[PDB]
């Protein structure tokens, strides 16, 4: 239903709890994916008004609705922290660099 729009992606709020639920059981596990091993910690250098606790974890969502597993993640995150609460949305998308911008 477009609750959340990285760039030219839309995702509904099952996309962004379905990515979450992965990225989050990795966490406990103990396990990452992907040549840049995730989810991994995220640290705000961007300065998001996130309104949970630290820390944040970086996890990729897919436009395809697929689970990351690996492969290329694309420019779109879900933020999550160590209760699993759901931080926020960012993406690479209309931002210089290696930066992020939030997803509205
Ligand atoms: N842009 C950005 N990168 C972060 C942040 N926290 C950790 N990083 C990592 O710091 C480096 C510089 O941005 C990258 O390795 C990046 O990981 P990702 O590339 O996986 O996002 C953050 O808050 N913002």
């Amino acid at each position: 239903a477009c609750d959340y729009t990285c760039g030219s992606n839309c995702y509904s709020s099952s996309d962004v709890s379905t990515a979450q639920a992965a990225g989050y059981k990795l966490h406990e596990d103990g396990e990452t994916v992907g040549s840049n091993s995730y989810p991994h910690k995220y640290n705000n250098y961007e300065g998001f008004d996130f309104s949970v606790s630290s820390p944040y974890y970086e996890w990729p969502i897919l436009s395809s609705g697929d689970v990351y597993s690996g492969g290329s993640p694309g420019a779109d995150r879900v933020v999550f922290n160590e209760n699993n609460q759901l931080a926020g949305v960012i993406t690479h998308q209309g931002a210089s660099g290696n930066n992020f911008v939030e997803c509205t």
